[PDB]
């Protein structure tokens, strides 16, 4: 994942490319992203586009995440050779940049455990960089400890031995080899200090630091991360399930992966059980996956789906009608579907549906079909309220369920749009409960979610939103 540049131009990107690099040499920077690729002694650029749905490659395939494209693309004339690396510490969960001696300090002690480290920038030499560590309150039995990174002719050292080319050189080997004190004290880079773990009431104070972009260089240390959740998706490839998929590189992962037992392979769908109240992160519904749909909802329990997206949007197909007209009565399979009764809100429709298995009388439910519908074709609402009173009418319906399993959610690929609501709701479930008084850590809450689906919120514009939905949770608490 040291393909990606992020802040470069195309001049810089040109220059690495032609005198550092070689013919099939890469690398990926943001302009949206574009991708620098060597052809025959030349730099040829190409346009990644991202909707907040998929990442698109113009003439190319549509992927869940940037390092896919990547992978997919060293493999699959324009060729993929050798990735041209990045030596930027920006993108680096350990990188403070500009930060003094106590204010690093304050830190370590007030978050910090056992290795927990970070980078700086030098305060008192010139230039040159600081590494953090704390070994191990008040007690003495822990310890901050500063070793002096000197920056010499563009290579980093700590005073002796090996000369590296970046501080992910130096981090990541001092990492494998931990640095020995002259009375024996390990100084180990067990994990980098956290940050981003603020208190649910400070909400306010943080997004006017991160508003400063603060957003912009948060989101891109967690797209960092996503090489670390590059987990196997081998049901979505075998040949009879390829047509069950809207995108065949959108694949879910095979541990999450909701299995159908109800009976060659139908046990596929495209979806996911997201376990942070339970969750099914699925992509709009083909003409081959309606039946598939109702089975995975029978089987789970589902009370309760989110429907993140409209019907049809910019002139195509986002989701299938899969359920019935308003007081008609239809047959999905083995499953039986009655639309009781539609009422329409501001920001949404629900639909009062009763599903069963046919043969079986009480097998019959009450699966409530949340709709969302003012959600912009592009971008990001320009308000979090309605977003907001939807989740917390979706939440409400759900305990007053006895057993209910997984709520559904779905939008296109049900990775961006489905991504975004399950995050926010996460969150909101947590300041409702366990008060204003709790650790609220946007990224950790992403990345968690990102481990059990692919690509899980696909923009800084969303990752923004998230920040910006908590807070007014909060201040109209
Ligand atoms: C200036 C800086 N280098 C860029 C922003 N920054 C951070 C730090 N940590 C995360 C983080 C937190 C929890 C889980 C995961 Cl996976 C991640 Cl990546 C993050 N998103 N941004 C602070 C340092």
């Amino acid at each position: 994942r040291r393909w990606f540049h992020p802040n470069i131009t195309g001049v810089e990107a040109e220059n690495l490319l032609l005198t550092r690099g070689v013919d099939g040499s890469f690398l990926a920077r943001p302009s949206d992203f574009t991708l620098s690729v060597r052809r025959n002694g030349a730099v040829t650029h190409i346009k990644i586009q991202n909707t907040g749905d998929y990442y698109d490659l113009y003439g190319g395939e549509k992927f869940a995440t940037l390092a896919k494209l990547v992978q997919y693309y060293m493999e699959h004339v324009i060729e993929l050779k050798y990735p041209l690396n990045c030596a930027d510490p920006t993108s680096e969960r350990w990188f403070h940049g500009h930060l003094s001696g106590k204010e690093a300090e304050k830190l370590l002690t007030e978050k910090g455990k056992h290795g927990s480290f970070l980078v700086r920038e030098s305060q008192s030499h010139p230039g040159d960089f600081v590494l953090s560590v704390r070994t191990g309150s008040n007690d003495g039995k822990s310890k901050v400890t500063h070793v002096m990174i000197r920056c010499q002719e563009l290579k980093y050292d700590v005073g002796g031995g090996e000369r590296f080319d970046s501080l992910t050189d130096l981090v990541e080997h001092y990492k494998k080899n931990p640095m020995v004190e002259t009375l024996g004290t390990v100084l180990q880079l067990k994990q980098p200090l956290n940050t981003t773990r603020i208190n649910a009431a400070e909400i306010e104070s943080r997004v006017r630091e991160l508003s400063k972009q603060g957003f912009w260089e948060e989101f891109e240390t967690l797209q960092q991360q996503e090489c670390k959740l590059l987990y196997s998706r081998k049901e979505g490839q075998r040949q009879e399930n390829k047509n069950k998929n809207r995108y065949k590189n959108i694949l879910p992962f095979d541990h999450t992966r909701v299995v159908l037992h109800d009976g060659p392979v139908s046990d596929y769908i495209n979806a996911n059980i997201i376990m942070p109240k339970s969750y099914i992160a699925t992509q709009g519904c083909l003409q081959n996956t309606v039946n598939d749909f109702w089975r995975m909802v029978f089987q789970e329990n589902s009370r309760v789906i989110v429907m993140t997206t409209k019907e049809v949007e910019r002139g195509k197909s986002k989701c299938v009608k899969y359920w019935p007209d308003e007081y008609a009565l239809k047959e999905y399979g083995v499953m039986r579907v009655r639309n009781v009764k539609e009422s329409a809100a501001h920001d949404y429709t629900l639909r009062e549906l009763k599903l069963s298995k046919v043969g079986q009388g009480n097998t019959e439910r009450t699966v409530w079909q949340y709709h969302f519908r003012t959600w912009p074709d592009h971008g990001v609402p320009s308000d979090p309220g309605g977003v907001l009173d939807f989740l917390e009418e979706v939440h409400h319906k759900q305990e007053s369920i006895m057993d209910a399993g997984p709520v559904v959610v779905h939008c296109s690929a049900g990775i961006g749009r489905t991504g975004t609501f399950i995050v926010i709701d996460i969150l909101i479930d947590i300041i409702r409960e366990k008060g204003v008084d709790c650790d609220i850590d946007v990224p950790k809450t992403i990345q968690m979610v990102r481990s059990q689906r692919s690509g899980m919120v696909q923009t800084e514009a969303q990752y923004r939103f998230i920040y910006m939905a908590v807070q007014h949770y909060i201040e109209t608490l």
